[PDB]
């Protein structure tokens, strides 16, 4: 009654667990679909080291390092859409294509580096190649950049994946923060990206590539710039409420 996929509202047709099993450590192990796992079924998935609910809202706690005996890759613990049953796939110029949530960052982990914090609590994810050998891999990630270890306070929103990468660099805006409720709409549609928070378009770009094919939402707690770390128990936290996708 009380599952966090119940109280998110979310269901294996819609949503793949991305997630660990074991303690948290270099050791612990990812698993794309964490049904996968022994003695996990998807509507009583809970584990309060990485994903757990208190009947508001979702949390998404990700470790520098976790994982790290295995991948050196950015760890996440997060979901990637589904099309009843079938994985999600749909075009960025025909239609429109949105994900609506609720979120707060409650806290950033420390980069391999030691200076600075950061990580991405939604993407727009596309091919790895589209049919024109375009390596589109993440079209945006939706991130809080801030200090290592940051437990509250100011930080920045920073709109990264080739949207910005690829096509003049990453983006950053000032005047966010850590607890703090934010509604976050991301559209695509008519081949531009865009956010909107609190109900104000705060990026919006179009991307100039042909075939925008192949594309889906993600969203949870990807954490970023910790390729390589080692594991310290410095973690993010994100927690999502209200959530919804929305093709028309
Ligand atoms: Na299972």
């Amino acid at each position: 009654g009380n599952s966090p996929a119940s109280v998110l509202g979310i269901t294996a047709n819609t949503w793949k667990i991305n997630s660990f099993i074991g303690s948290p450590g270099s050791s612990a192990t990812y698993y794309d679909d964490i049904t996968d796992a022994s003695g996990i079924s998807y509507n009583t998935y809970s584990d309060d080291n990485y994903f757990y609910t208190d009947g508001e809202w979702v949390y998404f706690k990700c470790y520098r390092g976790l994982g790290g005996s295995a991948n050196s890759q950015n760890p996440r613990v997060e979901l990637r859409e589904m099309d009843n049953g079938n994985l999600a796939s749909w075009t960025g110029d025909s239609g429109t294509h949105t994900m609506e949530w609720t979120v707060q960052v409650n806290q950033l982990p420390q980069d391999t580096d030691g200076d600075g914090g950061v990580l991405c609590f939604g993407q727009i994810h596309g091919p790895s190649k589209n049919s024109d050998g375009v390596e589109v891999d993440d079209v945006v990630r939706v991130q809080f950049i801030g200090e290592e270890n940051q437990s509250s306070g100011s930080v920045k929103l920073k709109i990264s994946g080739y949207v910005t990468e690829e096509q003049g660099g990453s983006q950053t805006f000032s005047g966010y923060s850590l607890d703090t409720t934010y509604n976050c709409k991301l559209v695509y549609s008519g081949g531009y990206v865009e956010l909107f928070m609190n109900g104000s378009s705060v990026f919006r770009k179009k991307m100039e590539v042909d075939d925008l094919s192949e594309n889906y939402f993600k969203v949870g707690n990807y954490l970023q710039s910790v390729k390589g770390a080692s594991y310290t128990g410095s973690y993010g936290l994100v927690r999502i409420k209200n959530l919804s996708v929305t093709h028309n």
